[PDB]
């Protein structure tokens, strides 16, 4: 059985518990912490790419509210994020399973870019979620998993200072 487990999900949960916030500019900003995921069950020799994409958790826009994170009252629906295909894709699974894989390279962004950034919608709460495609073989087969440790709301800056200090404590 294929499984898939987050690494360092001791110090995501530091995070979450103070509600996790992601900076995005034009350019793009790298994620801390960085998504790390410990893959085993794959087929050594089978051939594989690892997607990351964001769910919108809820269909609202969050505001930072006398020290706190309150829903706005007028859902819209959110489009999907795009995919960011991990660098070392495609590979054979013996390269996932040897080491966690890490997307330390993913830049969010507010902005339609270029590409390779990834667009999300400022002060929208977001869920990580990966795919591992089996790619080349005959029977192509997705395997996708969400990190709900790893949830945050996209911002221009932060906004509990909390978070600010977190980030800086363990970068
Ligand atoms: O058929 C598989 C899909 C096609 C695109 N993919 C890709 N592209 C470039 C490098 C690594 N993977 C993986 C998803």
């Amino acid at each position: 059985e294929l499984r898939v487990g987050l690494e360092e999900s001791e110090l995501w949960l530091r995070f979450k518990e103070l509600t996790n916030e992601m900076i995005v500019t034009k350019n793009g900003r790298r994620m801390f912490p960085v998504l790390k995921v410990n893959v085993s069950g794959l087929d050594p020799n089978a051939m594989y790419s690892f997607l990351l994409d964001f769910v919108a958790a809820d269909n609202h826009r969050w505001k930072y509210v006398n020290g706190e994170w309150v829903p706005g009252g007028k859902p819209e629906p959110q489009a999907p994020s795009c995919v960011y295909i991990h660098p070392d894709s495609p590979n054979f699974g013996a390269h996932w399973m040897k080491a966690p894989v890490s997307f330390s390279k993913v830049k969010l962004t507010n902005k339609l870019n270029g590409g390779g950034q990834i667009m999300l919608n400022s002060l929208h709460k977001y869920e990580p979620r990966i795919h591992i495609v089996r790619v080349g073989g005959p029977q192509r087969m997705i395997t996708s998993h969400c990190f709900p440790e790893t949830q945050f709301i996209a911002v221009t800056a932060y906004q509990n200072e909390e978070i600010t200090a977190l980030k800086i404590k363990y970068n």
